């Protein structure tokens, strides 16, 4: 109810309808306008929550407020007037999209930069004792900075592409199988070493610049593919060093793998080496 520092006059946002510029479950995202403090325009992203019809519990995302880092996507404010989230622009939308367009040139060393960007952001949610349950390529995002940002958590969360995931039909829960760690597939639960056996996929889909993981797989044998030890090969281009974080990422034993301040230290070590 105190949410009062974060609600934006409504006469002091845009929203372009008709520039709609992505669509997740609970409600498209449109190119927005917002008026700033300083008195300046600033583009911006709005997303609307009009699916969620009774309740109010999402708005429990509001706790994204007290976040702050580089590489996790700020909350700009709610506008109420269907309740709205305003988020900032991201000019390269989603991680894996970027890559995936043959039109853009990102480097090796570009790609293992995007990798170490993600690995801050998770390190900085990792000690706010945030996991965060879905963190995969098409769930990071872009700026013109070219700037990573950690998003899809908070009043941001949402599935915008359905392909990769399950609904579990008891509990609604939304399972993107092909990421989640071995113990999330048997248990159905997550913790930040789920994030990090995630975010080691995550690394694989960068250096493949967005290849499908285990596209030789079916969605139900994946469980036994793991359970037989057998993991994501080395891409053609991925140096040894860094295959070998991800290796560390998907051990079997949870406490086993490495935390995501060690994969900052491994990551930007290799980041610099060469
Ligand atoms: C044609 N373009 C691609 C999408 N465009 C944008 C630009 N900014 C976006 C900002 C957000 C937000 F800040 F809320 F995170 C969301 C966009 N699209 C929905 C979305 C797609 C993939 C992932 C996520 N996400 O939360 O991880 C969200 C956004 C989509 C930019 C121009």
């Amino acid at each position: 109810q105190a949410v009062q520092h974060v609600v934006i006059g409504p006469s002091s946002l845009i929203v372009h309808f008709n520039e709609v510029i992505g669509r997740g479950h609970f409600g498209c995202v449109y190119h927005g306008t917002l008026l700033d403090n300083d008195g300046k325009k600033i583009h911006c992203a709005v997303k609307s929550l009009n699916r969620i019809t009774d309740i109010q519990f999402l708005t429990e995302g509001i706790i994204m407020k007290d976040f702050s880092h580089p590489n996790v996507l700020s909350l700009l404010g709610i506008c109420l007037r269907s309740p709205l989230v305003v988020l900032p622009y991201m000019k390269h939308g989603d991680l894996r999209n970027f890559i995936r367009n043959e039109t853009h040139n990102p480097t090796v060393k570009d790609l293992i930069g995007f990798g170490l960007q993600v690995a801050k952001g998770m390190k900085y949610l990792a000690s706010k004792k945030f996991v965060h349950r879905d963190l995969a390529a098409r769930n990071c995002m872009l700026d013109e900075k070219f700037t990573v940002k950690v998003a899809d958590f908070g009043l941001a969360r949402d599935m915008y592409d359905k392909e990769y995931y399950s609904v579990h039909n008891k509990t609604g829960a939304k399972l993107p199988v092909k990421w989640m760690a071995l113990e999330s597939l048997q248990t159905q639960k997550f913790t930040t070493k789920s994030d990090v056996w995630s975010f080691g996929v995550l690394l694989w889909e960068l250096m493949t610049r967005g290849a499908p993981p285990y596209p030789d797989v079916n969605t139900f044998d994946i469980t036994v593919y793991l359970l037989q030890g057998r993991r994501l090969l080395q891409p053609e281009y991925c140096p040894d060093p860094l295959y070998e974080v991800m290796l560390k990422c998907w051990h079997p034993k949870a406490e086993m793998r490495p935390s995501f301040s060690e994969l900052v230290s491994r990551i930007s070590a290799i980041f610099s080496t060469f």
